[PDB]
């Protein structure tokens, strides 16, 4: 309504980019503490695969 | 990958070409020890099977 004291829309979205880039962030430390794009099985599973029969 | 920490392919040639001149070492070592080319029967089989029977 845009005078609204129940809720606004703004804090929503902002909240939403927030926690994507705190995704992102958690994405990048995880690479950079293992060493490696795939890690475990969930970052893709075909490769994943691939790697540990080789 | 250029930056990967896990793994080098320049240490590992690096190691195999180190290898191979200690087997030469080797071999030429042997050849100073015993004083002749076929000293064993690894070296030539034909050669020092002739010169045991000769």
């Amino acid at each position: 309504a845009l005078n609204s004291i129940n809720t606004n829309a703004g804090a929503m979205i902002a909240l939403q980019n927030l926690n994507g880039t705190n995704s992102e962030l958690t994405t990048v430390q995880q690479r950079i503490n293992t060493g490696k794009k795939i890690a475990s099985a969930k970052d893709n599973g075909a490769i994943w695969a691939t790697a540990k029969n080789q």
